[PDB]
């Protein structure tokens, strides 16, 4: 029993699309650096905050890719971060969250972007690969088998996207090379190509006919199955108000909503924006949510 309609539940929108879909050709909500939602000083806020809303919050407005940063302390935990600054969240603490959330919605699979932000802490018994395997990956919880990931394989689970050198484990999406400021293509998991739009630091008109170009390819080759686009929307800040993440995510959201709800495609890709929130319309990622209509 699916319907288009289910789409529309935010927090179980994966539920309509087939167990045999591939994550990598759903069109998915990402947000980017996703733990600066504690972020108060407003040096801090105008240069490394991306989000207003915790976790769950996050979750039940329809994101289901998350941007993780972190650091391994001494105590052989990772904390959240944006360059040296703590994030006053940990890792535990969304990994707890996206549990919960996938406990009330088990439909739903949570995608997680780990990268090591900053150097170790001295004291560390290990690394950050070793720590994270050992403290973390170990749980149930985490999808241990790779490939070209299926929705019906993921559901309940945490499928890991691996930004990190180092890993003994198996299980989610391998770390590949990830050049930097660039638009780029490459391959994961031996059978999935992978493009990435990740010019972080360039210009504003860049920026936005980068996403747009990007997202036209995606759109004109919907029925690639395996391969994956990986779209950020979110531009690093230029340490102003009229430059922070929040002024561009202002009218780069509202933009690229606007592109999707005029095409109407069938595919955009995995889009991880800033400042997810309700303030700017139409709303990215319900009509990246909606893009998913011809899979049902
Ligand atoms: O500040 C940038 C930005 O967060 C990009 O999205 C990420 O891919 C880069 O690694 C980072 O240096
Ligand atoms: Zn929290
Ligand atoms: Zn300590
Ligand atoms: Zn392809
Ligand atoms: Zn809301």
């Amino acid at each position: 029993a699916s319907s288009v309609n289910e789409l529309e539940n935010w927090s179980k929108w994966m539920q309509p699309i087939p167990d045999n879909i591939p994550l990598a050709r759903i069109s998915i909500p990402g947000t980017h650096d996703s733990g600066t939602f504690k972020l108060q000083n407003p040096i801090k806020q105008v240069w490394g905050m991306t989000q207003e809303y915790d976790f769950r919050y996050q979750m039940d407005h329809g994101a289901r890719i998350f941007d993780i940063r972190g650091r391994l302390t001494d105590d052989n935990t990772i904390v959240l971060h944006h360059g040296p600054l703590y994030l006053y969240v940990t890792l535990h603490e969304f990994i707890n969250e996206a549990k919960q959330f996938l406990k009330d919605n088990p439909s739903e699979t949570i995608i997680m972007s780990l990268k090591k932000e900053y150097e170790d802490m001295k004291g560390a018994e290990g690394s950050f690969s070793s720590t994270f395997e050992k403290n973390y990956f170990v749980d149930p919880i985490f999808l241990k088998t790779e490939g070209n990931i299926k929705l019906g394989d993921a559901r309940g689970k945490i499928v890991l996207l691996k930004r990190y050198s180092g890993s003994n484990e198996s299980g989610g999406y391998n770390n590949f090379y990830w050049p930097d400021n660039e638009t780029f293509t490459t391959t994961v998991n031996q059978n999935v190509n992978v493009t990435v739009q990740d010019k972080y630091k360039v210009n504003y008109d860049e920026k936005v006919k980068s996403i747009k170009d990007t997202m036209d390819e995606t759109m004109n080759n919907s029925e690639d199955l395996n391969h994956l686009y990986i779209n950020f929307t979110s531009l690093s800040s230029g340490g102003t108000a009229w430059n922070s993440p929040y002024s561009y995510a202002s009218s780069i959201n509202p933009e690229i909503a606007n592109d999707i709800k005029q095409k109407n495609p069938t595919r955009v890709g995995w889009v991880i924006q800033d400042y997810i929130n309700e303030k700017w319309s139409p709303l990215l990622y319900q009509e990246v949510i909606r893009a998913n209509k011809s899979l049902i």
